[PDB]
């Protein structure tokens, strides 16, 4: 699992 | 932004 | 089981 | 935004 | 199952 | 906007 | 804007 | 399962 | 934003 | 089981 | 900004 | 598991 915040 | 994968 | 909050 | 899998 | 909110 | 798979 | 896949 | 905002 | 895998 | 806070 | 994988 | 902030 992945979570970006950009 | 933002992006989740899971 | 997987949860994702963004 | 959220995203549940169970 | 699963659940969505965006 | 929602979306639920079950 | 948004996208989901589930 | 994956979920963006942009 | 957070995840949890259980 | 994996907990992520970001 | 960030990234998490778990 | 990996967690970056930039």
């Amino acid at each position: 699992a992945a979570l970006a915040l950009l």
